[PDB]
C-alpha cells in the first residue's frame, strides 16, 4: 500500500495508540495521526487527507461503533477503510461492527503479525 497513506489511530488510551502507531512505522507508514474518541476523530477526518482509520470501541463521547456508522453514513468518506482494534470479543459485537461496515476487526491483545495480516487483508480487498 502507498506508504504515504495517512492513518488515523483512535483509542481513548494512549498506550494502545502508541502500539498501533509504532507498528505502522515498522510497516513503513509514518504519516499517522491520533485521536482520543469518536468526536475528536471526526474532527480530524473533517480536516481531510485520511485514507485509513484504525479505531477502538469503548471510548467516551462517541464509541467505535457509532464512529464507524458515522463514517459509513457520510458520502464524503463512506468507503474509508475502518479497522476495528478492540477488546470487545463477544460475537454479537463482531457481528454488529461487521454489519455496520467494519473493514476488519482485531481483538486485544493482538500481536504485531496479527495487525499486519489484517491490514494487508484490507489493502488486498480494496486493491490498495
Ligand atoms: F476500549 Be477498546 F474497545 F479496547
Ligand atoms: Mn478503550
Amino acid at each position: 500500500a502507498d506508504k504515504e497513506l495517512k492513518f488515523l489511530v483512535v483509542d481513548d488510551f494512549s498506550t494502545m495508540r502508541r502500539i498501533v502507531r509504532n507498528l505502522l512505522k515498522e510497516l513503513g507508514f509514518n504519516n499517522v495521526e491520533e485521536a482520543e474518541d469518536g468526536v475528536d476523530a471526526l474532527n480530524k477526518l473533517q480536516a481531510g487527507g485520511y485514507g485509513f482509520v484504525i479505531s477502538d470501541w469503548r471510548m467516551p463521547n462517541m464509541d467505535g461503533l457509532e464512529l464507524l456508522k458515522t463514517i459509513r453514513a457520510d458520502g464524503a468518506m463512506s468507503a474509508l477503510p475502518v479497522l476495528m482494534v478492540t477488546a470487545e470479543a463477544k460475537k454479537e459485537n463482531i457481528i454488529a461492527a461487521a454489519q455496520a461496515g467494519a473493514s476488519g476487526y482485531v481483538v486485544k491483545p493482538f500481536t504485531a503479525a496479527t495487525l499486519e495480516e489484517k491490514l494487508n487483508k484490507i489493502f488486498e480487498k480494496l486493491g490498495m
